């Protein structure tokens, strides 16, 4: 049935603008309030059916994930993937993509009810399906002292109700598992420096060099290691007994509360000022890295192994991990929040205006004005409510500033300008330090003097185009001055590849700014010979 | 079928002379397929058997501990006047190796029988003879926890959630199936199983809230539903398995895994009697024993700490079934661990052949019934319980090991497998040896488990836990819950300390750690450091141990 018309869940008067809930709040409601976990059952059962549909079914989990990147085939009659990255339509392309997923799941819930619920209970189960929306993962909220992956994502199994008659079933949010290695799928669907061709299941930090290749078939879900990455902060805050602040929460707070940005500044890493370089896509890029892992190996000798790679860090395959959609649900929510407090800023600066009318292929919609099938466009989804969902935080804009502070609440900042194609398109991580760099340990918050990272979510650039990100630096500069006779630090950086080696030929523009004036220029730090690319 | 289950080992076949139990990594690698298929399919059936089936995985694991029910007509245990559960398994006694020798054989036999049933139900005429031949040649593989996989590791196959198997009748077809060696999973939380089988209680970990076995998966302050299946943190287990002194992670120093050094000592040290070798039950040179090394591996595989005081972003704690005597038999790796413990017993027997229940203390236990395991006595024509003498020669159970196939070659194979790294690094330093002796009461914390960590030099009052902890030397784990003894190598850590301390011999400092990560100040441990001239491949006490204090917030 093509074209598939994306609409959002249809309107029903008994269900006015239902909200997409925080997935932890929702999980707790469903399992705690009492035993009637009907929405949890519906989502589990429907997503399981979708994951088990065949590859020639374009509404299969695999084909839905395939729209984003590999294996780069057609979708819905529409012949680098469809996904928009490093352009101003990044938020709107993904807004439609998340709505497509939600709609397909709702439709499969209705099918589950027709299949498994007795007549006399159908109205009760239909009511719950019509009230459900895709929950979001609030990656910047403290879990019910630290940031965490959703409760439900960390559960291999989940208890469900059996209509008419609980029962434990594999949790389709934990992983996506195929019946064979993805590199051996039928043409044209096969997925063929990270061994994704040798995976049967999606994995978080599961792929490491120097283990039997059969381990890569399912490398597991190292959610504790992802939670550690998610709470990245400067190294000094782990010292006895300084308090820590997760950089991701600070970045999210600043993104939502800094005023003045135009749509082009907010929407994307694309650079075609530095104070306005904290953008939605850059934060989204670091979260992809922190959930999945991107380093397959590390040089040298190490007892504790903190590396390991996984689907969410890799553009061509990230959409196969079920948390992809929950991450993007919150990116949609952050967009809606920022729209609410920046209500005039929508593709109307000189750089982003050109992209406003881009067709958001491959997504189809019917137009009422021509009674014609057309592609989605950004203006079609400016009001997300037109798609019949909302967020609690935007339903009531009156004290939105208060909820933002309640949730995520001289200045110094780091600016970072880079090419996504500095390594021919391969991903890399830009790590910044204040002070001497350890030539064998230049990786993460456990690395001496580490301040923060910028992840290049990629896998030549458009001429004239680069990418930007921004890191908070106030707390780290204060510590460094204290330790270093009041010296303002020279930012040192290392560009790290998926083998954990430093790429010395890569030039990145790193600078320190203070309230903003430029006070120090970044320099590349050298590492040990053995750790050099 | 209303009759005692007679344990015999896999029945004898002339075309299959004393088949060997293989190293499970070598066995897997030379298949990465009928034997693999047979083991996966048979164990899957056994795991999915109902609780009323005495040959179900659950009831076979149940023999060892909780939920302390009957098996094969033999009444199950109860808490004593003491308030301690009483079950079948022997720990802290000299029959520890022989009770577990029979238990491992029971498991192997049940699997073989399930292999034959699988062939009768699934294999076509053409392949039945070849499949039956592989079942008859198969023996339970062992996990060589002390052999390098560079580093020690959990078996490849234990780290794989799925495994590909052959499909009889479909030449070349293979199917990916859940790996029964990865975990054991039940249909509901074990705390709510039908009576009398619920896992409940005291326990200090939420095992009543698990549906599946886990390695390092249980941590405080996560949603209780995460504990239903905490996952298999096999990388964390490998890290624990490679425990060594802290100083060896410093630049300019070479490392040796303590487990490999301990196992090499165990096998090469002469002059121990059976009572010394067989058990923790209690000169300190002879305190390096089989049960103590086995207790440490249980800890390292499973983890025992549920929490840690204060705030830590990197969380190195986490608990799981293998650390806990009442539920450890539910993890499929339990059987592979105990297969190697059987192999180490056989190797040691081979190079100490007159040392069988040969001392005054163990002699008194030689004749104990090894309940609940039945066999038929030919001399009396009665069904009786196994006794230790029945399994002195493991080959009477119709299995063998490659290393015990030739006595004349066994000392060289021991050095080639377990001694080359120790000798490589010890050879860089003077001709002396140092060892730590450790004596404690398994009852010291009301029966709860605990870990004894030893340090040379100052102890970090917020980090007294593992190889990443400043000045850590090694650990001793109280698995079992009369005293108990263990020994640690100390030669390399003493050398490091002397070089930092103008040649002073270190005072061993100890901390007793509970499951909450806190220091127990009233558990008694006797620790001492001993020296001899000459490498180990006449000890005298050179220092007395002392309890270390920790930060106020880290005190029990
Ligand atoms: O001993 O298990
Ligand atoms: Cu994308
Ligand atoms: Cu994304
Ligand atoms: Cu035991
Ligand atoms: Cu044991």
């Amino acid at each position: 049935g093509s074209p598939y018309l994306i609409t959002g869940i249809p309107k029903d008067p008994k269900h006015p603008l239902p909200i997409r809930k925080d997935i932890d709040d929702w999980y707790l409601e469903q399992t705690s309030a009492g035993s009637n976990r009907i929405q949890l059952t519906l989502f589990v059962e429907a997503l399981t059916v979708i994951q088990n549909r065949p590859l020639n079914d374009q509404l299969s989990y695999f084909r839905l994930a395939g729209i984003h990147g590999a294996p780069w085939t057609e979708w819905d009659g529409v012949p680098t993937g469809f996904a928009v990255h490093n352009n101003y339509t990044f938020p709107t392309w993904h807004r439609v993509y998340v709505t497509l997923y939600e709609q397909v799941i709702y439709e499969a819930m209705l099918d589950f009810i027709k299949q498994n619920v007795p007549q006399n209970g159908k109205a009760d189960w239909e009511n719950e399906a019509k009230q459900w929306r895709l929950p979001y993962w609030d990656f910047a909220r403290f879990a019910r002292d630290e940031l965490r992956l959703p409760i439900l994502v960390t559960m291999p199994m989940v208890k469900v109700l059996v209509p008419g008659q609980q029962l434990s079933k594999p949790n389709p949010l934990y992983r996506f598992q195929m019946q064979t290695l993805m590199g051996t799928l039928e043409r044209p669907y096969a997925i063929t420096d990270l061994p994704f061709d040798k995976c049967q299941s999606t994995t978080k930090y599961g792929l490491l060099e120097n283990y039997n290749a059969d381990v890569w078939a399912d490398g597991g879900q190292n959610w504790l290691r992802a939670n550690l990455a998610l709470n990245e902060h400067p190294w000094y805050q782990n010292l006895d007994g300084w308090d820590s602040v997760p950089t991701l929460q600070d970045m999210t707070f600043r993104l939502l509360t800094t005023g003045g940005l135009n749509w082009g500044e907010f929407s994307s890493t694309r650079y075609d000022a530095p104070k306005n370089w904290m953008n939605l896509e850059a934060i989204h890029n670091n979260v992809h890295n922190w959930v999945g892992g991107f380093m397959f190996s590390r040089p040298g000798r190490h007892d504790l192994k903190l590396w390991g790679a996984g689907h969410m860090s890799s553009v061509p395959v990230a959409a196969y991990d079920p948390i992809f959609w929950l991450h993007h649900c919150n990116i949609d929510r952050l967009t809606a929040i920022w729209q609410t407090v920046n209500s005039g800023s929508w593709f109307n600066d000189d750089k982003s205006k050109v992209s406003k009318d881009d067709d958001l292929r491959p997504f189809h919609r019917f137009c009422e004005k021509t009674r014609k099938v057309v592609f989605f466009r950004s203006d079609d989804v400016k009001d997300w409510r037109s798609l019949n969902y909302d967020y609690a935080i935007t339903k009531d804009a009156s004290r939105i500033r208060k909820e933002i502070s309640d949730l995520y609440g001289e200045d110094y900042i780091l600016s970072i300008r880079y090419s996504r194609y500095a390594l021919g398109g391969k991903p890399f991580q830009i790590n910044i330090f204040f002070g001497d760099v350890d030539g064998k340990d230049f990786y993460d918050a456990r690395s001496q003097n580490f301040v923060g990272s910028v992840f290049n979510f990629s896998g030549q650039e458009q001429e004239g185009v680069l990418s930007v990100s921004q890191l908070p630096a106030r707390l780290a500069v204060h510590y460094y001055k204290k330790q270093n006779k009041g010296e303002v630090p020279t930012p040192r950086y290392v560009v790290v590849n998926s083998q954990g080696k430093a790429e010395a030929e890569v030039k990145v523009e790193v600078a320190l700014h203070k309230t903003y004036r430029r006070v120090a220029d970044g320099k590349r730090a050298e590492v040990d010979d053995a750790y050099r690319a």
